[PDB]
């Protein structure tokens, strides 16, 4: 029919547009991000399967960083390990060589003075050896290192208390007692010291009869309190200053003994300290201190050898974790490219597909735009008619 009213070719044509104007858009957005899915309306399914393989890739290779954060933990606490193992062979070393009776008891001073060095630098190492903040050696301690994506997923770090008293040398002397006497030569009642005092000059005896002077003491029985000589012509007691339990600063008479016979030592609680360890110690702050030998020690060599056998066993669950968080990081490598391919497979765009996509939409919106041209001209058909 010849009509004017209406277009229906027009409005067809018109139509038609549309669906290659949806094409070239998806098409377009779809290089332009590249990712296939674009808005869960693409493949709702497949958006949050590639969601939950984020999940677990951002996860894993988290946990990946987690595994690092426990070897450097692992390698830390193992380099102080071997400072303490070399420490103690030298000690075990020094033993052997004060086991010989031709040593003078000078000479098992001298080496006694190394030995106590050697034990100072563990407890030292103990004490100060850190990894963020972590005191590796000083207590027993189970880190959990986060190794994977979701909770509990952990493998244990059992870090123990390695110092002088745990590994039992806290108290290892090779000293021998000198031979302890007087000659005649002030007051003790602030300690509560009741028996009646003089000062002496004291001298040591060893086990050749060579004589060696002491110094001044203050006598009071069977007790001597090392004593020093001021300015002023006074003789007064050394003492030690300490932290007691109370956390007040608190006062030490400093007595003689020990194993040689002739060590300051100190009684604070009910515990005998050697003045040189008591000294500006806090009791309230660290309870645990080496008391004072009082006699040689017995089987040295067996008591140094299961020392380095407990510092041996710690090495090696250190080296067994170790290898643990190598096979763990190894995986997590792989299971994380694998993760990372299975996700793309889902979500990311082929652009060969969609540039050609882009194309073939181009041409037909192209085609669909002349074609619509043409319909509105239909009509003008009519005009002739009547002109």
């Amino acid at each position: 029919a010849q009509v004017i009213n209406t277009n229906s070719l027009s409005l067809l044509t018109q139509n038609n547009l549309n669906k290659s104007q949806s094409a070239l858009g998806t098409a377009i957005e779809r290089l332009s991000s590249g990712l296939r899915i674009n808005s869960a309306k693409d493949d709702a399914a497949g958006q949050a399967i590639a969601n939950r393989f984020t999940a677990n890739i951002k996860g894993l290779t988290q946990a990946s960083r987690n595994a690092n954060d426990g070897i450097s933990i692992a390698q830390t606490t193992e380099g102080a390990l071997n400072e303490i193992n070399n420490n103690l062979q030298r000690v075990r070393e020094l033993a052997v060589q004060s086991a010989n009776s031709t040593n003078s008891q000078s000479d098992l001073d001298s080496i006694q003075a190394e030995i106590t060095q050697r034990l100072n630098e563990i407890d030292r190492v103990s004490g100060q050896t850190q990894f963020n903040g972590v005191k590796v050696l000083a207590q027993d301690n189970t880190l959990t290192i986060q190794v994977g994506a979701n909770d509990g997923e952990t493998i244990d770090i059992d870090l123990k208390q390695i110092n002088s008293q745990t590994l039992g040398l806290d108290t290892l002397n090779v000293q021998q007692k000198y031979k302890v006497s007087d000659t005649a030569a002030a007051a003790l009642t602030a300690a509560g010291v009741t028996g009646t005092a003089s000062v002496v000059k004291m001298s040591y005896t060893d086990n050749n009869g060579k004589t060696i002077d002491g110094g001044l003491a203050v006598k009071v029985g069977d007790d001597y309190y090392s004593a020093t000589q001021n300015k002023d012509g006074s003789i007064s007691i050394n003492t030690t200053k300490y932290t007691a339990d109370d956390g007040t600063s608190k006062t030490a008479l400093n007595k003689l003994g020990g194993a040689d016979g002739k060590t300051e030592v100190v009684s604070i609680g009910g515990k005998t300290y050697a003045a040189s360890k008591a000294e500006g110690h806090n009791f309230k702050a660290q309870p645990d201190l080496a008391e004072a030998a009082a006699t040689t020690t017995e089987n040295p060599l067996q008591k140094i050898d299961a020392a380095l056998a407990q510092v041996d066993t710690l090495r090696s669950d250190l080296a067994a974790v170790q290898n643990r968080f190598n096979s763990a990081i190894t995986n997590l490598g792989n299971t994380v490219n694998n993760l990372t391919s299975a996700r793309s497979r889902i979500e990311d765009s082929d652009y060969a597909t969609e540039v050609s996509n882009m194309s073939r939409a181009q041409i037909l919106q192209q085609a669909g735009t002349s074609v619509l041209a043409q319909a509105n001209q239909v009509p003008q058909n009519v005009l002739s008619l009547l002109r």
